[PDB]
C-alpha cells in the first residue's frame, strides 16, 4: 500500500511526525478541536460535522477500516503524512515559501512545515526576512530573528525546537525534549511497573510542585493530563500531558497550574472537569462510584460552589453507589437550584437521589426562614 510506514523505513527514525507529536500532540481517539470540531491523530480534521457518527465514517474512509473512532499511532501517522504531502504541496506552490523549501536539507524542511502546521502557508509567508535568512543559509540569525517573533511569544517551548532545528539542521532539540521527558518520568515512575506513576510517584510529582496532594490542584493537573484514574499516572497521560501543556520541566509545569486553574473559572469548563472527576475517581472495575468516594470527591470540587453542600453530606451520611448521571446532574441542580429550594422542578426527571434530597432539606429550609 502507498500509505505504508514500511515506505518510510529508510528514512531516520525520527521525522515530521515525531516532531509534531512533540510539539503538538497526538490523539489516537477522537476529540473536539478548539473550535468543537472533531479531530484525530495529530490535528487530523475529521468533519466540521456535530455527529460524532459523522466524524467516524470520515475516519473510516480515511483509515481503511472500521476504526470506531479509535486510532493506532501507526494509523494516525498515515493520516498526518498524508496531511503533510498536501501541505508540501500548497508550499511548493507558493511563491513566497518554494524557493527556501526547495533550499532546505530535510531537517529544516521539517522545521519549515512544522511552522506551516502551526500558523499556515500565509503565516509563514509572513516572515520574509528570516526565510530569506534560511535560503541564505544564516542559520544562527535566522534563530535570532525567529525568536523575536510573536511566535516564540505564542509558543516558546515549541518555537525554540523549531529554531534550534532551523539553527542546527539537527533533531537535537527533539532528542532533547525527549530525554528531559523521560528523565522526568523517570523520577515518579512505577519502581515496579515502567508503564506509570505509582502512588509514590504522584506524591514526589506534588512535592515538586508544592502541591498539598488533597488539594484541588492535583485533580485539575489530573483533569488536564486527562488521567483515567485516581492513584495512578500512566507513562502515556505523563508524556501527553506534557506535550499539550508546553511543559518539559516541573518548573514549567508548576507555571501552568494557574493558568489551568483560571480556565475552571469558565462554567463550561468547570463543568468539564466536574464530570471528569467522575470517571477518574470510579475504580475502573465498577460502573458506579462508591458513595463515600463520591462525597470525598463532591467536597473538594464543590465546595465553595454548591450552596447546599453540607446538607448535602448529611442526607448522603444518612443514606445506606452513584451513576454517573447523577454525578452529572447535581451539577446542574446545583446550577439551577434557588437559595431556598423553591424552583425545584419534581417533574424534572432529577436523580431520585435529589428528589429525596430536595424533600430532606425541608426541616432545614424551614428552620433558617424561621
Ligand atoms: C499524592 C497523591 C495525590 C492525589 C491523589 C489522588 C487522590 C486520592 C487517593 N484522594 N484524593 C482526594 C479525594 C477527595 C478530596 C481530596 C483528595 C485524591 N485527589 C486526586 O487529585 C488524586 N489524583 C491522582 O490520583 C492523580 C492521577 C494522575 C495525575 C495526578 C497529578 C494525580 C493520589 C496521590
Amino acid at each position: 500500500h502507498s500509505q505504508d510506514l514500511e515506505n518510510l523505513y529508510f528514512q531516520g527514525s525520527m521525522n515530521i511526525f515525531e516532531m509534531l507529536r512533540i510539539d503538538e500532540g497526538l490523539r489516537l481517539k477522537i476529540y473536539k478541536d478548539t473550535e468543537g470540531y472533531y479531530t484525530i491523530g495529530i490535528g487530523h480534521l475529521l468533519t466540521k460535522s456535530p455527529s460524532l457518527n459523522a466524524a467516524k465514517s470520515e475516519l473510516d474512509k480515511a483509515i481503511g477500516r472500521n476504526t470506531n473512532g479509535v486510532i493506532t499511532k501507526d494509523e494516525a501517522e498515515k493520516l498526518f503524512n498524508q496531511d503533510v504531502d498536501a501541505a508540501v504541496r500548497g508550499i511548493l506552490r507558493n511563491a513566497k515559501l518554494k524557493p527556501v523549501y526547495d533550499s532546505l536539507d530535510a531537517v529544516r524542511r521539517a522545521a519549515l512545515i512544522n511552522m506551516v502546521f502551526q500558523m499556515g502557508e500565509t503565516g509563514v509567508a509572513g516572515f520574509t526576512n528570516s526565510l530569506r535568512m534560511l535560503q541564505q543559509k544564516r542559520w544562527d540569525e535566522a534563530a535570532v530573528n525567529l525568536a523575536k517573533s510573536r511566535w516564540y511569544n505564542q509558543t516558546p517551548n515549541r518555537t525554540k525546537r523549531v529554531i534550534t532545528t532551523f539553527r542546527t539542521g539537527t533533531w537535537d532539540a527533539y532528542k532533547n525534549l525527549r530525554k528531559k521527558l523521560e528523565q522526568l518520568y523517570n523520577r515518579y515512575k512505577d519502581p515496579q511497573d515502567e508503564n506509570k506513576i505509582g502512588i509514590d510517584g504522584i506524591q514526589q510529582f506534588c512535592d515538586d510542585l508544592a502541591l498539598d496532594p488533597a488539594s484541588i490542584s492535583v485533580l485539575i493537573i489530573a483533569w488536564k493530563f486527562r488521567a483515567a484514574t485516581q492513584c495512578e499516572f500512566s507513562k502515556q497521560e505523563f508524556m501527553d500531558g506534557m506535550t499539550e501543556l508546553g511543559c518539559d520541566s516541573i518548573e514549567k509545569l508548576k507555571a501552568q497550574i494557574p493558568k489551568m486553574e483560571q480556565e475552571l473559572k469558565e462554567p463550561g469548563r468547570f463543568k468539564d472537569f466536574y464530570q471528569f472527576t467522575f470517571n477518574f475517581a470510579k475504580n475502573p472495575g465498577q460502573k458506579g462510584l462508591d458513595l463515600e468516594m463520591a462525597i470525598a470527591y463532591w467536597n473538594l470540587v464543590l465546595n465553595g460552589r454548591f450552596k447546599f453542600l453540607d446538607l448535602w453530606n448529611k442526607f448522603l451520611l444518612e443514606h445506606h453507589s452513584i451513576p454517573k448521571d447523577t454525578w452529572n446532574l447535581l451539577l446542574d441542580f446545583s446550577t439551577m437550584i434557588a437559595d431556598d429550594m423553591s424552583n425545584y422542578d419534581e417533574e424534572g426527571a432529577w436523580p431520585v437521589l435529589i428528589d429525596d434530597f430536595v424533600e430532606f432539606a425541608r426541616p432545614q429550609i424551614a428552620g433558617t426562614k424561621s
